[PDB]
């Protein structure tokens, strides 16, 4: 059971821009994902001040980076607040327009995060993104897209607790972001101080 | 009718740090306020995608900077989502601790915003802050504090629509942030691209 949806026309345009605009500084994507993760963690955090039961599906608030050279994927995991099916379809489906009206006036792509639309920076480095997610008031869901104007949503076995898993299947010329000294350099450089623990998994 | 509350002990410590730590680069405060404002606007924005009635108390989404040399105040106004009485008391009343554990390891104060606690940067420049606020599901409220460990909350006449007014009564040696070329320099330098219109009021 698999639903296919059209990206809203402007998200398709924004995404097109990110895939086709020549831009060497692709690395800013990680910061944009870690950044989203942090916001998600701030969210389950603020909520659980007035209502602790919410951390019944995970007490620990943190971020994992999981490289896998065999699949050629980099997974950014958090145990933040998660997405309901509706959010998956909206949130990931007007900060874009500003962004272009900014891209007109001497902004560049590295400012993408300043416009609510950092997620889509994943497309600098990834041929296909899959987003597994579990919000406290819904079941677990899988979202996916290799761009080209559509996405899919299906319910996910293999239950995570509350949280989000952003899986990057990397473009073949972007496997440097699977290397450990590459990831550490990027985290130190762009996300050095951030209110949650970040674990970089090792391989095997 | 005026309630006085104690800041949670760590907020009092964080605030103390900001008032007594020698740090010349005080200007980063504006970016931290404009930044909060923007988040508030993102919030009423996301909400109103699924439920337009919410913008019944204000269709227009924007930020005003209102300098007044007679009162010696700089007001940062937004028509974002607002705060309920509860949020006033919490939200403005653990990103702090991280921040210190970061301040230990070579971070400085300019990173305050990376830790959820940018609001308190107002204290670099302001002897007293007043925050007038109106959330869709509550009446209008005034919050206040000259630090020293407490704040007040009272209901506010003079109704704003939905939104937040952060009033800075500036320290007497900080009146440069009332000058127009000073504000423009700071907005251009630190908040140049941001998803909402910013109006700098002129004086008279
Ligand atoms: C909408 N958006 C980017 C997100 N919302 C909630 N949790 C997340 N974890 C990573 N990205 C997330
Ligand atoms: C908690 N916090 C800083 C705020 N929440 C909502 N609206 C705001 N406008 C300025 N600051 C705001």
């Amino acid at each position: 059971e698999v639903e296919t949806f059209a990206f809203q026309a402007e998200i398709a345009q924004l995404m097109s821009l990110i895939i086709n605009t020549f831009y060497s500084n692709k690395e800013i994507f990680l910061r944009e994902l870690i950044s989203n993760s942090s916001d998600a963690l701030d969210k389950i955090r603020y909520e659980s001040l007035t209502d602790p039961s919410k951390l019944d599906s995970g007490k620990e608030l943190h971020i994992n980076l999981i490289p896998n050279k065999q699949d050629r994927t980099l997974t950014i995991v958090d145990t933040g607040i998660g997405m309901t099916k509706a959010d998956l379809i909206n949130n990931l489906g007007s900060g874009t327009k500003a962004f272009m009206e900014a891209l007109q006036a001497g902004a560049d792509i590295s400012m993408i995060g300043q416009f609510g639309v950092g997620f889509y920076s994943a497309y600098l480095v990834a041929e296909k993104v899959t987003v597994i997610t579990k919000h406290n008031d819904d079941e677990q869901y899988a979202w996916e897209s290799s761009a080209g104007g559509s996405f899919t949503v299906r319910t996910d076995g293999e239950p995570m607790g509350r949280g989000t898993k952003v899986i990057l299947h990397l473009k073949e010329d972007q496997t440097e972001y699977l290397e450990e000294r590459r990831i550490k350099e990027i985290v130190k450089k762009h996300s050095q101080f951030i209110g949650y623990p970040i674990t970089l998994f090792v391989e095997k």
